[PDB]
């Protein structure tokens, strides 16, 4: 689909067995969850952002839905204000930037 | 241009008669852009991120270029990570995002 900016790119996302909903955000290297239960294996990781860095676990290898697109990859857990999905997923659902 | 996210999607832009990169970012409400001289008078504005929240001063009705495409909105500076484009540009160029 074609989404526009006029407003937060929001869209849901099925991780975990749990639906959620998250923005697409082009600027974002990594993608990173509120607290939330993951299966598998983790290990910290700090990341930065406008305002400074925060601490998250890092899970590799995990299944995500987004706009019934699937794709695996890494999935970060810790104190963000919002839900984002970065590149590192945008790139296995086709997602690009158009003008 | 139909821009693929493997990489960051860093632009050039300009502003000032001066030539900067920047970061196209749908999930910034606002364009972030380091320390520089602007003219005309500011208002104050915070803005939050991921680590929290950053002071930026607020120009409003400012002339930029982002890949070409003029634009003239409101342009933030402050001790920003990276240079951001946020969606207040992005909507003037005519960005979207498609997958
Ligand atoms: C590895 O580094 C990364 O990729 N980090 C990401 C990141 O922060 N990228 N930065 C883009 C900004 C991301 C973001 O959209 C997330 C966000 C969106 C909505 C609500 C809250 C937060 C944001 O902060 N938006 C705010 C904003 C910005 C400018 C103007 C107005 C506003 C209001 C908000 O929309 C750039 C960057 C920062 C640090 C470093 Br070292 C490098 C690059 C990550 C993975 C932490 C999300």
């Amino acid at each position: 689909p074609q989404i526009t900016l006029w407003q937060r790119p929001l869209v849901t996302i099925k991780i975990g067995g749990q639906l959620k909903e998250a923005l697409l955000d082009t600027g974002a290297d990594d993608t990173v969850l509120e607290e939330m239960s993951l299966p598998g294996r983790w290990k910290p990781k700090m990341i930065g952002g406008i305002g400074g860095f925060i601490k998250v676990r890092q899970y590799d290898q995990i299944l995500i839905e987004i706009c019934g697109h699937k794709a695996i990859g890494t999935v970060l857990v810790g104190p963000t204000p919002v839900n984002i999905i970065g590149r590192n997923l945008l790139t296995q659902i086709g997602c690009t930037l158009n003008f």
